[PDB]
């Protein structure tokens, strides 16, 4: 009983964060071998943000307008280029603490750790999932732009996210490390509306399969359902539809246990209509949707 | 508003693996000493009635294998400080940070670096429950994992995992080997007391929601201390002290809502429920944010 959200150890990322200053704007950077990646709106003032002409602004900058600074050691920017929504500052010195790394683009429903920094200086680390509306629900105060998100597989850090914007309703938007935004958002101070946030159905089902394995058995029922009927009910509760791909991913979980996936779907349908009735499932009072099937199938 | 943990890098470089006979667990490598739970010298049969001060006399320096990654450290000496083995090694840790050993009180928070066989696996933030347990995530092999807080450049180590209770809760000691709570390092039926809700932490979390713009629970009424305490026990909340009022003073200025005024809101949430509403997206009242955590994360 008890399945708490753990974040990856952050040491390998801590030695890569730096501070980038252009004019009066300062944000965070990512120092890998000889390149500093940072959001391209570092070259903007506040009234450039409404309608920024990024090509007009960049062509007027020189290498000496970029102050990059790792702790107290000043790096000299030696050339620069722009890939989509990120700026790449190439420096004279390679980072001696570069880990083995990789750039991956993730899909909604996937989890990762975020390292929040304020001036090339880490402050805290937490675990999150990217919501189906391509936003992340974190704590990002002013000056956290450039914070990255990552997973660690053995010794390989997989960078998947870089914070760019906060949206008016409190949530945050960003790009991959190749400069492509997740979702329909842009790096303008425009009226940008995130879509409806929906619960990640396949994550909840994987969590419920973990409960059966660790002893919790009270929510099960004798009924089964079709994939079509379940999706008609789930959408009334703002749950993401389930695909045949999701069913096969849950297969090993339905093999360790005896409960078929559509069998577990009937129980979830019952939970939504009745509620918890003040009981718990693995120490949690809510159906909780930020554990992926992959994480469950291993730590099982 | 999320529950963040401290960056773990300064502690990641101190974790090692300690093996004695068949038992393997995690150790803390600082300067030239490895700290680890003393039950590493016990077999699974020795834990019924272990007599450590006799079991250690027979042991010698060659029965301990300490690995820091691929290297091997020799133990050149051993000693014991109440529940913790201090193994003296031949090489000093060049990653040793500015550190300090402190003992915390129930209700305070810290980060835990969960480790398996000397390998850091994850980190999470938690609070010491009033019954002297922590609701953590340790499986077999995570004994010796450490809890810590991070001052500006100084790491304060406050906890070491020793045992796992038959409820999901876990128990441990400070770095000088003194247990938190009425527990012993034996295999016997051990029970944690009645868990209470940390009242001062819930109040600080309600101040955080006002700062984030949720103010629906605010009301015109105020209550006394003594009146609130009587309500507090009936719903198993810690009695509130005048010190707690003075702890929350910084957050009372930033909002304009006084502690006893906010206490009237909390008293009303416990009796009449929350009316099918949410505070910071939660239908539940969070109690693992200290007042200091709210100041750190917000102002």
């Amino acid at each position: 009983s008890g399945f708490r959200k753990m974040a990856f150890p952050s040491g390998k990322v801590e030695g890569c964060m730096v501070q980038v200053t252009c004019g009066t704007t300062t944000l965070n950077g990512l120092w890998l071998d000889d390149v500093v990646y940072c959001p391209r709106h570092v070259i903007c003032t506040s009234e450039d943000m409404l309608n920024p002409n990024y090509e007009d602004l960049l062509i007027r900058k020189s290498n000496h307008n970029f102050l990059v600074q790792a702790g107290n050691v000043q790096l000299r920017v030696i050339g620069h280029s722009m890939q989509n929504c990120v700026l790449k500052l190439k420096v004279d010195t390679a980072n001696p603490k570069t880990p083995k790394y990789k750039f991956v683009r993730i899909q909604p429903g996937q989890t990762f750790s975020v390292l929040a920094c304020y001036n090339g200086s880490p402050s805290g680390v937490y675990q999150c999932a990217m919501r189906p509306n391509f936003t992340i629900k974190g704590s990002f105060l002013n000056g956290s732009c450039g914070s990255v998100g990552f997973n660690i597989d053995y010794d390989c850090v997989s960078f998947c996210y870089m914070h760019h914007m906060e949206l008016p309703t409190g949530v945050h938007a960003g790009t991959d490390l190749e400069g492509n935004f997740y979702g329909p958002f842009v790096d303008r101070q425009t009226a940008q509306a995130a879509g409806t946030d929906t619960t990640i159905t396949v994550n909840v089902l994987a969590w419920l399969y973990a409960a059966v394995i660790n002893g919790d058995r009270w929510f099960l029922n004798r009924f089964t359902t079709t994939l079509n009927d379940f999706n008609l009910v789930a959408m009334k509760y703002n749950y993401e539809p389930l695909t045949q791909d999701h069913v096969d991913i849950l297969g090993p979980l339905s093999a360790q246990t005896g409960i078929a996936v559509l069998d577990m779907c009937a129980s979830l349908k019952e939970l939504l209509q009745n509620g918890m009735n003040g009981r718990t499932i693995l120490g949690s009072a809510l159906l909780e949707d930020e554990f992926t099937p992959f994480d469950v199938v291993r730590q099982c």
